[PDB]
C-alpha cells in the first residue's frame, strides 16, 4: 500500500478507536476495470447487540442511501427516455397532469392569506433531474415554510394526494436552481410510464443487470437482510461524541458494495444499465449561464447546508443529471478534475465520477447529520489518498 493511503488507512482506524466515528467503508475503482480498493473500518452501530459486542459494518451490510438515492431514480428516467417511454424535454403533464396542475405560491397577503398563481412557462423531465422545476423542499424555502405555518398542507388528505408531492412550486420551471421534491416525480412518472412500481422496477433494470441482491425499499420485507442493518448513529452539538438514534429521490436501502457496482459501470462505459451517450449527457453541465451563476452563488452562501460535501468550500461548479459538476479543477493533477460529477446523501455518504481521472470514489457513512467535520476531513483525506498512489505511482 502507498505512502499516502496506509497513513490513511490508519488515520480511518485511528477514528474508529478513539470513539469519533463508528465506522466506514471506502471504495474506490477505475475505468479499466483493474483498480480495485475495498476497505471497511469499525462497527456498523454504536449500540451493542445482546453480547455486549458491536457487529462490524462491511459491504453488505444493509444502509440509508437516504438522498443518494437519487441517482438510481435519476438512472431509472434516463432508462426510460432511451427506450422511448419519454423524452427529456417532453412537458410532464402527459404522464403527470397532477403535477402541471399544481399552482406556484407567488407570496402571501396582510390579512395573511396564501397568494397564489398559475406557472407561467411549462416544466420537463430534464427540469426534474437538473432540480430546476421551479420546485422545493418545504422546510428550506421562506414562503412554504409559512404556507406549512398556516396549513395550508393539511388539505391533501382530502384528495388522496401524498404527503412530499403536496407542496406548491416556488417559482417557474427553469428560473432557479432549488434543490427540491422533484426526483420523486421523477419516481412516479417512471411508475406510470411503465406500470410498475418502482420496487419492481428498481429490481428488473438496475439490480439484475449487476447481479445485485441487497438493493430494496422495502426492507422491511426482507428478513434476512433487515436483521443485520445498520443502525443509524447520530453526534451531539455539545460533546463532538456519538449516541444511538415508496417514493423515488430518497428511501433506498443498499450495500454500499453494491452502489459502487453502479456508479463503476457509468464510469466505465460499460452500458450494462444505460447507453454511452446518454450517460454523457448526465455529465454534460445542464444549468444555463445565469442558471449556474445564482447556484454557485447560493451554494456559496450556504455553507451549513454544503451540498458540496468534500470538496472546496468556494467553487465553480454546475449541475448535470444526478449531481453538482466540478466546472473547474479541485486542485491541479492532485485531486479531481473538472468534468467529474459528485454527490451524496444524508447519513455523510458521498460517491464521485470522475471521467478524466479515469476514477471514481464512493466513501460510505452511517452518520448524522449532513456534513460532518470529521468525516468531511477522512472524505477529504481519503481521496487524496488514492487519487495520489493510484495516478502517480
Amino acid at each position: 500500500a502507498a505512502d499516502p493511503v496506509v497513513l490513511m488507512e490508519t488515520a480511518f482506524r485511528k477514528a474508529v478507536k478513539s470513539r469519533q466515528i463508528p465506522g466506514a467503508v471506502i471504495m474506490a475503482r477505475d475505468a479499466s476495470g483493474n483498480l480495485n480498493y475495498t476497505r471497511c473500518f469499525g462497527a456498523r452501530t454504536v449500540r451493542r447487540d445482546e453480547n455486549n459486542q458491536l457487529p462490524p459494518l462491511q459491504v453488505d451490510t444493509p444502509c440509508r442511501l437516504a438522498s443518494a438515492t437519487k441517482l438510481l431514480t435519476t438512472i431509472m428516467a434516463l432508462q426510460c427516455m432511451e427506450r422511448g417511454l419519454v423524452d427529456l424535454d417532453e412537458t410532464v403533464d402527459r404522464l403527470l397532469p397532477d403535477l402541471s396542475a399544481m399552482p406556484v405560491l407567488e407570496g402571501f397577503d396582510d390579512a395573511g392569506n396564501a397568494r397564489l398563481r398559475e406557472r407561467r412557462g411549462k416544466i420537463t423531465l430534464r427540469h426534474l433531474l437538473t432540480h430546476t422545476s421551479g420546485l422545493s423542499y418545504v422546510f428550506l424555502h421562506p414562503l412554504l415554510r409559512e404556507y406549512m405555518a398556516q396549513g395550508h398542507l393539511q388539505s391533501a388528505e382530502k384528495f388522496g394526494i401524498q404527503s412530499r408531492l403536496a407542496p406548491p412550486a416556488v417559482n417557474d420551471p427553469g428560473a432557479e436552481w432549488i434543490y427540491g421534491a422533484n426526483l420523486d416525480w421523477a419516481g412516479k412518472l417512471v411508475e406510470r410510464a411503465t406500470g410498475l412500481d418502482l420496487e419492481q422496477y428498481l429490481q428488473e433494470n438496475i439490480c439484475a443487470p449487476l447481479g445485485i441482491t441487497d438493493m430494496t425499499f422495502k426492507l422491511q420485507q426482507r428478513p434476512d437482510m433487515l436483521a443485520r442493518r445498520a443502525d443509524q448513529t447520530h453526534r451531539n452539538s455539545a460533546d463532538g461524541r456519538l449516541r444511538y438514534d415508496c417514493f423515488g429521490g430518497q428511501g433506498v436501502f443498499s450495500g454500499p458494495g453494491s452502489y459502487m457496482k453502479v456508479l463503476h459501470s457509468l464510469l466505465k462505459r460499460d452500458g450494462l444499465l444505460l447507453q454511452p451517450q446518454t450517460v454523457d449527457l448526465m455529465f454534460q453541465p445542464a444549468l444555463e449561464p445565469r442558471l449556474e451563476e445564482q447556484m454557485n452563488q447560493h451554494m456559496d452562501a450556504s455553507p451549513h447546508i454544503n451540498y458540496g460535501g468534500p470538496m472546496p468550500m468556494v467553487l465553480r461548479r454546475s449541475f448535470g443529471l444526478g449531481g453538482i459538476i466540478a466546472l473547474e479543477d479541485l486542485d491541479g493533477e492532485n485531486w479531481r478534475r473538472k468534468g467529474s460529477l459528485t454527490f451524496g446523501g444524508g447519513p455523510n455518504i458521498v460517491w464521485q465520477i470522475d471521467p478524466k481521472a479515469g476514477l471514481c470514489t464512493l466513501a460510505f457513512f452511517q452518520l448524522e447529520p449532513w456534513n460532518d467535520p470529521v468525516c468531511r476531513d477522512l472524505t477529504r483525506t481519503f481521496e487524496h489518498a488514492i487519487y495520489a498512489q493510484y495516478q502517480q505511482g
